[PDB]
């Protein structure tokens, strides 16, 4: 079974070897942009079989063009499965990591935004609780990387968006509605889902066809109903959740929330963490994308109540016509 961790490990590898031109975003909670930096990235890799690594370099463009580089910490073997609890799906390219820190993207606001610490400028905590990374690729060549940041009490304080494009700078907000940004969402849509194992090795532990719906009234009152039908363990899920949405951001009673961005994506996570946690209770984060208006992916990372991240399940879904 050893194969079958050095196999996956160079999927991740290859994957992500490349030049990569693409635009850092940092969010707040309500959706809002609080700054674009323009960034490159190059990843390589370096030696073979179970020794094989992905070195990675990225490049932040310094305000008035002159670049900074940053170190990436080297992925490897080891560090994917003792450190970065890696969720793989080779065949629908995406992957879930966690980071120990927020260094690297508190590098990128200080150099994309400035040359002690100014406070006009929102730097991610020092001993955050918890630092996700989702990343789906669209099925032309380029990918979005979304990052989860929770403070030291599980309370989120900022969510990051990375659009990088593979052989410039890509852009979100492509709007030209100044629609609502959670409509494209709104309705009936319905594919598959894989649930894999969190490790390097990446053992299926599921797979379903699912049913997501999303609905919102005048009163500005959220509906969503998941519904997730296994075929092999003959078991059908429906989970029905209300909230109430303001300023692009949806609050479940539940309570989970979803802010929603530009660019057509979503991202979700708990209020607060250590609710959760302190009720002994399961929790998810979550990375949503839609290509066209009536196709997307999904990315769930799925922690239990002690924080660590027990699987991923990557979604690939179609709107239904009403």
């Amino acid at each position: 079974d050893e194969s079958m961790s050095i196999d996956n490990l160079r999927g991740f590898v290859d994957l992500n070897v490349g030049k990569w031109t693409g635009s850092f975003h940092q969010f707040d909670g309500n959706g809002n942009l609080l700054h674009k930096i323009d960034t490159r990235l190059s990843a390589s890799s370096y030696g073979e079989d179970e020794l094989l690594s992905l070195n990675q370099s990225l490049y932040i463009k310094q305000p008035t063009p002159e670049w900074v580089e940053y170190k990436i910490k080297e992925t490897n073997m080891f560090t994917v499965d003792k450190y970065q609890q890696i969720g793989f799906f080779p065949k629908e390219r995406a992957f879930s990591l966690r980071y120990q820190t927020a260094g690297m993207l508190d590098t990128t606001l200080r150099q994309g935004v400035l040359g002690e610490s100014p406070r006009n400028l929102k730097l991610p905590s020092r001993r955050p609780s918890l630092v996700c990374e989702n990343c789906l690729y669209s099925k032309i060549d380029r990918r979005a990387r979304a990052f989860h940041i929770m403070d030291p009490k599980g309370v989120l304080e900022m969510l990051i968006v990375f659009l990088e494009e593979r052989g410039a700078h890509p852009v979100l907000d492509n709007a030209q509605n100044d629609a609502e940004r959670i409509n494209p969402f709104l309705g009936t849509w319905k594919g598959r889902s894989v649930t894999k194992r969190s490790g390097v090795y990446g053992a299926t532990l599921s797979e379903a066809d699912t049913v997501a719906v999303l609905e919102m009234n005048d009163k500005g009152q959220v509906v969503q109903d998941i519904s997730s039908t296994s075929d092999e363990k003959k078991v059908t899920t429906n989970v029905h959740w209300e909230g109430k949405m303001s300023k692009d951001l949806v609050t479940f009673a539940e309570g989970y929330q979803m802010t929603l961005l530009p660019g057509g994506m979503y991202m979700g996570c708990p209020c607060d963490v250590s609710k959760c946690v302190a009720d002994l209770k399961s929790f998810h984060l979550e990375f949503c994308w839609l290509e066209s208006p009536s196709s997307r992916q999904r990315l769930i990372r799925t922690y239990d109540h002690e924080g660590l991240a027990v699987s991923s399940t990557y979604f690939t879904e179609t709107k239904m016509k009403l």
